[PDB]
């Protein structure tokens, strides 16, 4: 108050013209139970799990800064209570704190948009059209909106089958500032939420059975317990993109945060770029080639008129991948009924017209080791390259050879807010022979695969706000944007490796959207 | 029929405490079945035998059990109750007693256990039967996180319980009294010794194997001449802790890395190998492990493929140069020592290896099954040497069980057989283990195989807390599943509960 | 305002204590500055880091901190006040949060800390804030001896500072906390003063370097010296003590004992040099027990070399005038790397040049002077104490700078030689006074790291500061190893107990 | 007042906590003649001998920046009253202006230390 020297505008003097709406009393001869709330959780204000955003000058005027439908995940305690209870009936209250610098200069547009209504397009002057507030970016006192709970029926249950109530803000100026210095002035801005005393829960449920109201979560695990999602072996530090690079399209280690695998991607670590078939030919050139029928990873015979454009665990980049192909047979030749055994050295060129892994034919090599049996069943182990010759990782093999097309690919992911690049993991591959130093990147680690497999909670926004921790410090290092893709972005101009210690985490903050500034590295 | 004073709740502690939260009024309506509340009585169990110990908690609701992730106390009592199944030709008398917080109870006689309040009940009973069970303490409120002796309830056999094989199954279902209540909110899902314990639902399709960097294809139980075993990859508590030699990656199970420094010459050429940690970090043998973590934890000779890349970039003038090529590792020998610091390598005829060069070792599987006994942990040391820090052996007690094994096939080079590889947990489940962390509210746990379409449960095996499962088989064979198939945490029992033969 | 409701005190312990004690009414008024009570807000920091994690005690006010060595318990809570130090032309908030007493605070969300009681402040405020720190527990009061947890108070950066700097430095808000007890404190049961531990404050003594001594072999104190580079974890086994004064491995008391023996003569052999293998007992005088705990009977050398000595021997009955014993003293060398210096199963070798003048069943006594040669020198080489067929067991553990550009901070000693070429020198974490002092004070340890600073005596400013940890070593911010150049009538200074996370002024 | 426009702290509310002390009416009996001092010197602000110090970015935090004894050497008027007088009791008024530029932040702190108390290695707390 005194300590603002009366630079800033104090308060806001503005209501949106919005009527009591009813809440969960007219639901009360229909419902079961009609349960309650602790009375700490009613009458204090709690920061909500899409809390962060950011002004900047970056932002262009007519951006979307924020979406909010109404629920009760707009509460950390409320997104725990409602994993127990069936629906719910109701309003909320937010608070917004953007208590800006006394250089700064720009507005803010908030407005209340009914249940049916498409947002997608909206102007700067459609946003007028609806019950609207206009505040500035330099308010010391936090300004408070309603949410109503329009709805045409008693309440709401855990489904998603109806569109709610929602709060949309909106850049309406520019952010300009007159400081003397070239610093840095851009506007952190917090949402809290409590709930309306119109609020209730409707009917006890057995707790964390029902999807819909599941948490998005992050598992602790540092760096140095990663493993690589595209080649099996352990990640070693993590890196930025080049500038050439803008897009990439990686059909192994490819999962979104609701929990969905894209491309060939699986769970299993051991079966990253390895097959499993019967040897059906014999070619004899200077080296020796074989032709194997793959079947899938599990034992079954694999059909071609799946959704999916190879068998799950093929190697997904253009190279000569070297391995060790083993042979069990079928029959017992000898020693009380005991197999026998092979095992040597291959080679599996993936940039050549005969690796078609589609159709069901992946032709291998050894070299002046013609000694491998034919109609036994084999197994292919992967170690690495043998060389860098014809070694590109962001090129997708052709999964049915020549004259054909590439069918059920996982789309490409790529940056979109100026000034960002992709972070990777980067793993060093061992070579057979020859110079070189190689290195496959991945989009994910397939711990994290597998947690979001396991987990399946849905996103409530696009883009998840996380930030990397030093334990033995207790102090951030970086910050990131997970994206629903399944990617990360950087904030950065170089690309060289991120230099941190390798018992560090990354610690999920806040849901952003695609508009939110990084802080540069 | 019991007679005891009333006890307050948590409206005693209202001087020294912040909030005074409430609760729903409607969880005291329904009795919910307690995430420990299932046991079993069979005619092999004697009168003596304590059959349930039940401690004073919030865990003793699953309603309670979800509220008590956002607050930090409690204080106050829960009500009991039971229930019996058993026909009618079935004869015998089961009584419950309430023992206070600082009393023992380890060899109580029937007799003496009357001398508490107590109910005595038939089992051929149609009716459940109701148990008070109050929070009597000299303190104001419970912590989370400390954790204070309780009042409990000691079930027992009272009279022999002849019945004219039929084992009756009995379960417990409680709900608060109204006078119970929690203390201080604070952040949901963020302090220990809250976390209920359950496991991940991943089909056998998606485990892979835990002392051996390949997949699991199917289960089975162990022959009749392997009584106790004891391994040193795969070692877990239900806690969370890794014990022996072992680690979290899939990547590095039967791998290590280090240095080449010495080289000897035979059939074969040698090469002695100074090994280190797999981060990257000097081996220091004054810690308190087995051995450098995650190397091989039986006697074989494990074949492999051993790769090098040099230190410095002076040939091609931009890169460095590579060599990989095969090798042996044998675990029987006498240079066979990780403890100490060296692993002695062989490949058969080759000599392109560069000594004082980095390397890094990557296991396919075994070629000679000779010396390939996969129940004798190798000498860390070589000999002159006792093992030190080792994981302790497991063994089952209760007559009639035998261990469950998740079975592998490994490849071999050359020669006859078909060896396997058995292992006691997934790497899934000792990662998942490790990140939840979630407590043991008892010595045994008890999981179902549940056919996930129609909802039953195939066949049923005791999880111990010290990381193993044991069914209830007779003969060892492997076990035929649907191929959708997994384990699901249903409830902690003691060492008395009878499982249902497979 | 924080929403907590009033907890009860000292008066809700009336009916089952004895005395009805109070004190001076002046203590309650004045706001005393906590003793880490301190920090500052900067550019650089990233939201989510914490400030304070302070703790209610009477270790927060020195004026009841030095009164609750007279009584035997207490109960109650305090009063903080935050001040700030900004203009009008800056941007930021502040949070300041109630932490229970067993909640564990690791690595909390800036979103998780407004589920607490919490106050949001701007970096702006003229005027400074009053906060309750109240005293909740599960019995009626505290004792002085069993320590319990108590209740937290938490400070963390919420949204980034935003102001235009100056020149090539930037702005900066300096914060400071101020307590005061509550109306509602108050002791319990008078006691003999000064006499229960657990209330006996930590300090250092007021030696210079000049008038300290090694730890690890009877030589004064030459300078300080950061650790170099390659040295990153040492394990030594003299000089080992803890801040609450427990002694580690193989460390004594006595200044004379340390890399000395005792005992008598059994064997003798000749195949080059003389031997005079020597089984040992304890320096007081008792027969040493080999299944002991300890590694090793306490003082007996803990490197890599060949000490260099003199061996004297007092025979027991009187051969020759008028009933006086005889005596012999030489020079003798103690290798410590080989495989016959196996002190755990208690046999020393000695070496002499050419002297057959030492006669066997006659008891000896060693007493170390310098080295032999820097032969075999490695001062960082814990030696085989029981030889081969036998590893080592028991030791003291290891320590290790764990944050980001420290070193360990040692005590360099330089050392006699009896020939050859060289200037070596044994390193020390702490003097042989420092462990005296701490043996016999025992003062417990309220954290994990003390903070101490270098005093030069004539201006009374601070040279350096280091950080003093529980296992017994200190470590500097330094970037460089080189000897540290300060004057030699200086000390050090205990200042405060610290976190793991306090970051030390660069050196 | 108003030139400063609410950027800087306008005044300072907080005293300390002493007692009314006595001063030279206490000695009346036991001394001889108890002399006067010119009313304009008892009523108005002079620039003390010890007047002048700065507060610097050079300045480390803990520096002891004033150290004023009692006595009449503290007034340019009462130390060349003083020389031909043989004693005094009683206490001063002292008066800091220390009105900053509005960029700038810091805070200092005064304190009242007894006769026989070492001053010497005064910590911050
Ligand atoms: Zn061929
Ligand atoms: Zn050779
Ligand atoms: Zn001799």
């Amino acid at each position: 108050t005194d300590g603002a020297a009366g630079l800033v505008p104090e308060s806001n003097n503005e209501v949106m013209a919005l009527e009591p709406v009813a809440g969960a009393a007219l639901a009360a001869p229909v419902t079961g139970q009609t349960n309650i709330i602790d009375p700490w959780i009613r009458a204090n204000f709690v920061q909500a799990p899409n809390g962060e955003f950011t002004v900047s000058p970056r932002n262009a005027p007519g951006e979307v800064l924020l979406n909010l439908e109404l629920g009760p995940e707009l509460n950390p305690y409320l997104a725990h209570l409602a994993r127990m209870y069936n629906g719910y009936a109701g309003g909320m209250e937010v608070q917004v704190m953007l208590a800006g610098n006394a250089f700064t200069a720009g507005k803010l547009v908030f407005a209340a948009v009914p249940p049916h209504f498409p947002v997608e397009n909206l102007s700067p002057q459609q946003i007028t059209m609806f019950p609207h507030v206009i505040i500035d970016v330099r308010t010391l006192e936090p300004v408070l909106l309603p949410l109503p709970d329009v709805r045409n029926n008693f309440f709401h249950y855990n489904q998603k089958d109806d569109p709610k109530m929602r709060i949309v803000a909106m850049l309406y100026t520019p952010l300009r500032s007159n400081g003397s210095g070239d610093d840095v002035f851009t506007v952190s801005c917090r949402v809290l939420t409590r709930p309306s005393p119109d609020f209730d829960f409707t009917y006890l449920v057995p707790p964390t059975v029902e999807s819909k109201t599941k948490p998005f979560t992050l598992p602790i695990l540092t760096l140095g317990e990663l493993s690589n999602s595209r080649f099996p072996v352990s990640i070693d530090q993590m890196y930025t993109s080049p500038n050439e690079v803008i897009s990439v399209q990686c059909q192994n280690g490819r999962c979104t945060l609701d929990g969905e695998l894209q491309g060939t991607t699986q769970l299993q670590v051991s079966g990253i770029c390895a097959f499993k078939g019967e040897v059906t030919a014999h070619l004899q050139d200077n080296d020796h080639l074989y032709n194997i029928t793959i079947t899938n990873l599990n034992g079954s015979p694999f059909d071609p008129s799946e959704d999916i454009p190879a068998p799950l665990g093929v190697p997904d980049f253009q190279g000569r991948v070297f391995g060790v192909i083993t042979q069990r047979d079928k029959q017992n030749a000898a020693g009380q009924s005991q197999p026998a055994n092979r095992g040597h050295d291959a080679v599996v060129p993936t940039y050549t017209a005969q690796y078609t892994p589609k159709l069901g034919q992946v032709q291998i090599g050894t070299w002046q080791t013609d000694d491998l049996k034919v109609n036994q069943p084999v197994k292919f182990t992967p170690v690495g390259l043998n060389d860098t010759e014809h070694f590109n990782q962001w090129v997708v093999p052709r999964y049915a050879g020549a004259l054909n097309l590439n069918t059920n690919l996982a789309p490409s992911v790529a940056p979109v807010f100026p000034g960002e690049r992709l972070l990777f993991f980067r793993s060093y591959l061992p070579l057979k022979g020859g110079y070189g130093n190689p290195a496959i990147d991945c989009l994910l680690p397939q711990e994290w695969v597998q947690h979001f497999y396991q987990e399946a909670a849905p996103s409530m926004s696009e883009v998840a706000l996380v930030r990397y921790i030093n334990p033995d410090t207790g102090r951030a290092l970086f910050e990131a944007k997970l994206h629903r893709a399944g990617f990360m972005t950087v904030s950065s101009n170089t690309s060289a490796p991120v230099v941190v210690p390798a018992n560090g985490y990354f610690r999920f903050d806040s849901w952003v959207n695609q508009f939110y500034s990084l802080a540069p590295m």
